[PDB]
């Protein structure tokens, strides 16, 4: 059957600062780079950026909710979400309705985020306090 | 620092036939829902489906490169390929790289990917045959 996650490829339009947004900003782990693209590591997470002449760089207005999520420990999370505010990252959320969460944007508009606890933690925080209409299986 | 990919989350028009897609034909295990979306697992993958009226169903020729992939062992993949096409999922690419992939599409559009190998193996089969302007790290 499937079992994770194998890649997460984003199409970006200028290759370069996307890799200097990953690896120098964000801190993966840069193990190749070509003319139309890079491979990255953050963690187990196989990052692909695919230089891609259709990507547009998109307002968080203009695109859904669709986005990806990185671990960080509650430990790191005020600090590193503060350097993001203090470099001119762009924020495309502020309420946290998923837990202790920071939001941000990439170069090309992809939707990011930085958040703190797992999926087991945050489905006993929804027993607490849980979504309009919740069940659990 | 960044650890992993904490969850994916994609945008859904219509709750219902996204859940059926992820988890009766894609197998993925569902933990919760609620009135505006879900929450799978898929492996390590925390995925979270979230109903939202700005999505739209998009042909493959409107979006980007941006995708998803998830790992299949080799033994299991033209099985599970041959369960998408019988279920009459679209196809938006062929597979032209090293290692298995077949590229379908969600309800929404969304770019999905089955894929067999790991990033090691790409880096090693690029090692021996390096993209154009490859440089490893
Ligand atoms: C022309 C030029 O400067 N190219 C270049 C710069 C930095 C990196 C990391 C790489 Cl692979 C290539
Ligand atoms: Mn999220
Ligand atoms: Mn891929």
């Amino acid at each position: 059957m499937l079992s994770g996650l194998n890649h997460l490829t984003l199409a970006v339009s200028q290759l370069a600062p996307s890799v200097a947004f990953y690896q120098q900003l964000l801190g993966m782990t840069l193990h190749a780079r070509w003319d139309s693209g890079a491979y990255l590591s953050c963690g187990d997470l196989w990052l692909c950026l695919s230089l891609d002449p259709q990507r547009r760089v998109t307002p968080p207005e203009e695109s859904d909710y669709t986005h990806y999520a990185f671990s960080i420990s509650e430990a790191d999370f005020a600090s590193f979400a503060a350097r993001l505010e203090a470099a001119g990252v762009a924020v495309w959320k502020l309420n946290r309705s998923e837990g202790a969460s920071h939001y941000f944007l990439d170069p090309d508009g992809h939707k990011l985020e930085l958040h703190v606890g797992s999926l087991a933690q945050r489905l006993a925080a929804c027993r607490e306090q849980p979504y309009k209409g919740m069940v659990f299986f």
